C-alpha cells in the first residue's frame, strides 16, 4: 500500500555529474565515454559561434570529483556544448537521448559544482516548463528515465522563468517550448492540467481503496471534453483513453466511468475530502508511473 | 526558486542492496562491509507469524541456509548473529562500493529519503517523514522488507530505518538499523493498530517560513501568541504540541524572514481556523508537515524575496 511521487534511483546518472567552468561561469556538465554535455551559455545578444572561436581547449576547466579531466576538442549541437575529454567515464551506464512530450514525467538529479544534491519527481507541463526546484548553479543537472537497464535522458537545465517555473532543452540541445537562451523578455504561457494524469491518479486511488468519488454515471468523449476545456484541463484524447486499459481493467472502472467521476470532481469539488492525502487533483502521474509503482518494478 | 520534496541521491545505498533468502521467503538485504542487515522475519514461514520463537527459529538454521545474491553473484554466508528484529548475516566479502556511514535512530518529526527495493533490486526513491505515532506513509508493496531509509549528510550515510511490516491501514513499521523498532510495534502478526496521527507542527512552520522565503506572505496577520495560547488551539486541530526546543530550531528561519517564531504560530492559528480560502501555499491546498526545519534550510536560499 502507499501512493508516493517516486524519482527512479539516480545512481546510474551521479556517476556521469562533472563541475564545468569557462571563465568566470560554473555550471554542470553530462560525462558520457569521452564526451562532457553541458550548456552552451558556459561560454558566455549572444553569438555563440563567434564567442566559441575565441575559446581554447584550456578554457575549460573540467572537473569529475577531485580528478581534473583535460579537454581535446570542442563542438556545439544546438544549445548544448560538447567538450571531448581526453578520458572516457568508467561508470558510463548503458544510454540514450530521448525527447519526452509535454505530459511525460521524469526524475531530475538537482546538482551544484559537478555535486549531486537532491533528487525528485516532475512533468513536462503542456506549456513546455516544469515546476522544478532549482537555485542558482544548478544548469546542467539532466532529467531522466530508466526503462530496464537504458538511462533515457531528456532533459538539461538551461534558465529559470520569472514565475519560478523552469526551462530546459533535449539532450540535442533543441529546446522544450519557444525559449531562447538569452536575458531577454520570455515568459511561460498558459498552462493546463494533464487530463490523462489525473485520470491515472484516480485509477491509483481507487486501486488504493479510495471509491468515494465514483457514481454509476458514465459520459461520452465529447461531453467529457466540453466540460474539461472549460476548466483549463488539456483534451483527453482517443489514444489516451486506450493507454487507461490496463488500470480500466484491473479496477473494472471503465474509462469513461472515470471521466464522468473527474467531471463530478471538477463541478463541485472535493467537498472536503481528500484523494490519496491531496486536497488537490494531481497531473504528474502518468498510466505508465502508475502502473510501474502498483506492480513493483524494479532495475 | 521552486519548492519540491526532494529525496537524497539513492547512489550510495544502490550498492549495496542485495537479495536475501532463507527458504520460501525472499526479501532485501542491506550489505555493509562484510555484513548483510535484513529483518529477522525472514527466518518465518506465514504460519510462524501468529506467535513466532525467533530463537528457536534461528536456532534451527546454518549459515548455508541463507542465500544472499548481490547482482548476478551469489554470495557466500559464513556467520549469523541476531540483534534485536534485525538478522545480521557474516558474508565471507567485503562489500567494495561500502559508503561512509552511520546507524542513527531517528525522532518522530525527522524526514528520510527511502530507497524501494524488491529481490535486491532498488525501484524507486521516495522523501517522508517519521510521523508522531511512529510509523511512515511510504509506499511499499509485497517483497519490500528489507528496504531502508537514509539522510546523506556531507561524505556520510546515516541509515536510519528498515523496513519491516506495514499496518491494517496502510501505514508502515520498521526498525532502526539495530533491529529496534520505532513505536510499540512487534514483529508478530498480532491485533496491533496505528495510534492517533497527529501534524508535525514544527515542520508545518518550517514549510510557512520556506513559503515567506519564497515571497508568500498572504498568511501572515498583526497578531502574535503565547506558546500555551498556541498549544491549546493546535491540540484542537491535532497538531503535535510546540516545545521551547521547537522554537529554538525556527530562530534561523525567524531570523531571515524577519518574523518572531510566535508571530508565525499567529498565521498557522488563524490558517487552521479559517482554511486557505481558494488559495494555495507552495502549490499546496493543504499544510505541509514533511519538511524539517533543517530541509527547509537545506533546498531554500538564504536570500528572502
Ligand atoms: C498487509 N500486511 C500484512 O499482511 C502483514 N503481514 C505480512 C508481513 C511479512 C508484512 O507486513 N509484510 C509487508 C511489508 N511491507 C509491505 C507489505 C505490503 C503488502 C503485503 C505485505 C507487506 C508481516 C511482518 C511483520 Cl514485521 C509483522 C506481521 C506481518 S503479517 O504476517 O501480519
Ligand atoms: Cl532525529
Amino acid at each position: 500500500s502507499g501512493f508516493r511521487k517516486m524519482a527512479f534511483p539516480s545512481g546510474k546518472v551521479e556517476g556521469c555529474m562533472v563541475q564545468v567552468t569557462c571563465g568566470t561561469t560554473t555550471l554542470n556538465g553530462l560525462w558520457l565515454d569521452d564526451v562532457v554535455y553541458c550548456p552552451r551559455h558556459v561560454i558566455c545578444n549572444p553569438n555563440y559561434e563567434d564567442l566559441l572561436i575565441r575559446k581554447s581547449n584550456h578554457n575549460f576547466l573540467v572537473q569529475a570529483g577531485n580528478v581534473q579531466l583535460r579537454v581535446i576538442g570542442h563542438s556545439m549541437q544546438n544549445c548544448v556544448l560538447k567538450l571531448k575529454v581526453d578520458t572516457a567515464n568508467p561508470k558510463t551506464p548503458k544510454y540514450k537521448f530521448v525527447r519526452i512530450q509535454p505530459g511525460q514525467t521524469f526524475s531530475v538529479l538537482a546538482c551544484y559544482n559537478g555535486s549531486p544534491s537532491g533528487v525528485y519527481q516532475c512533468a513536462m507541463r503542456p506549456n513546455f516548463t516544469i515546476k522544478g526546484s532549482f537555485l542558482n548553479g544548478s544548469c546542467g543537472s539532466v532529467g531522466f528515465n530508466i526503462d530496464y537497464d537504458c538511462v533515457s535522458f531528456c532533459y538539461m537545465h538551461h534558465m529559470e522563468l520569472p514565475t519560478g517555473v523552469h526551462a530546459g532543452t533535449d539532450l540535442e540541445g533543441n529546446f522544450y517550448g519557444p525559449f531562447v537562451d538569452r536575458q531577454t523578455a520570455q515568459a511561460a504561457g498558459t498552462d493546463t492540467t494533464i487530463t490523462v494524469n489525473v485520470l491515472a491518479w484516480l485509477y491509483a486511488a481507487v486501486i488504493n481503496g479510495d471509491r468515494w468519488f465514483l457514481n454509476r454515471f458514465t459520459t461520452t468523449l465529447n461531453d467529457f471534453n466540453l466540460v474539461a476545456m472549460k476548466y483549463n484541463y488539456e483534451p483527453l484524447t482517443q489514444d489516451h483513453v486506450d493507454i487507461l486499459g490496463p488500470l480500466s481493467a484491473q479496477t473494472g472502472i471503465a474509462v469513461l466511468d472515470m471521466c464522468a467521476s473527474l467531471k463530478e470532481l471538477l463541478q463541485n469539488g472535493m467537498n472536503g475530502r481528500t484523494i490519496l492525502g491531496s486536497a488537490l487533483l494531481e497531473d504528474e502521474f502518468t498510466p505508465f508511473d502508475v502502473v510501474r509503482q502498483c506492480s513493483g518494478v524494479t532495475f
